[PDB]
């Protein structure tokens, strides 16, 4: 009955690229939960272990994964917020529609006027999302999370749709009250997913301990301006300002002490 935090990260499979990096906070006592999206694309100095050519370069976050595993991903987003963080999940793309399956499907809306497909470019994603309400497998639900439009605007969509896939998957694990339910579900993900988190007999019901976190999901982007580096690709400088209530916000939900400067690796303006 404690406040954590857990950095979740989606991974093309443990190296491989990051796809996704949710900081996720859970506060039993104020009955919360917090999603914050970081992008990706964010210029940082990366931190890792000193063994590490990567230590101490300027780069995008999505390459402290692709150098050091989950450990430098860990390291690089600690610095990052000013917080210490407690644990990490990495799932990949079988475990995640594993775990959609594993509860049960989820409830989606295509927004366009058009059914979702990524064939055309992944052939071994060749679901399909029809446009409207419709409930949802895990084949299905990897796909609507993987939807680039290939648009400085891509992102900041593909990562609301990530989100909400989390959220919904949340939502149906609340309403679990078997400890077997949540022993089949973590059965069901067992080779595509790995944390520091202790699996046991021991801990899948002292998990259930903060199930009530979930009943109140908010979810959030740290987000700034697109720019342009010199091979033509993109990255984002952070405005200090989003910064700090960003470290604030979460500070806040973990129970910590509100910040009066701004101490991080990411690149600000100034």
């Amino acid at each position: 009955t404690k406040s954590f935090s857990i950095l979740l990260m989606g991974v093309d499979t443990w190296e491989g690229n990051s796809d996704s990096m949710i900081l996720v906070t859970v506060n039993p006592e104020t009955k919360k939960t917090t999603m914050t999206s970081l992008e990706r694309d964010i210029l940082i100095t990366l931190s890792g272990p000193k063994n590490n050519d990567m230590n101490g370069a300027e780069a995008k976050l999505n390459a402290a994964y692709a150098a050091g595993g989950a450990q430098m991903a860990i390291m690089t987003v600690q610095d990052l917020l000013n917080i210490t963080i407690d644990n990490y999940v990495q799932i990949n793309m079988q475990g995640l529609i594993d775990l959609v399956d594993a509860v049960g499907g989820i409830t989606v809306t295509n927004e366009f006027d058009f059914p979702i497909s990524i064939a055309d470019n992944e052939p071994e994603y060749q679901a399909t999302v029809a446009p409207g309400t419709h409930k949802v497998n895990g084949e299905q639900a990897l796909v609507y999370a993987r939807m680039r439009y290939d648009d400085p605007e891509g992102d900041y969509g593909r990562q609301k749709r990530q989100r909400e896939v989390i959220q919904k998957v949340l939502k149906k694990i609340l309403a679990l009250d078997s400890i077997s339910s949540y022993r089949k579900i973590l059965s069901a993900v067992s080779g595509n997913m790995q944390t520091n988190i202790e699996i046991s007999s021991n801990t899948i019901p002292g998990l259930l301990g903060y199930r009530d976190a979930l009943k109140t999901i908010k979810t959030y982007q740290l987000k700034g301006e697109d720019a342009t580096l010199s091979d033509g690709g993109s990255y984002q400088i952070v405005t200090s300002d989003h910064l700090l209530e960003t470290q604030n916000r979460i500070r806040g939900e973990l129970g910590l002490r509100k910040v009066t400067q701004l101490k991080t690796s990411a690149t600000v303006y100034e």
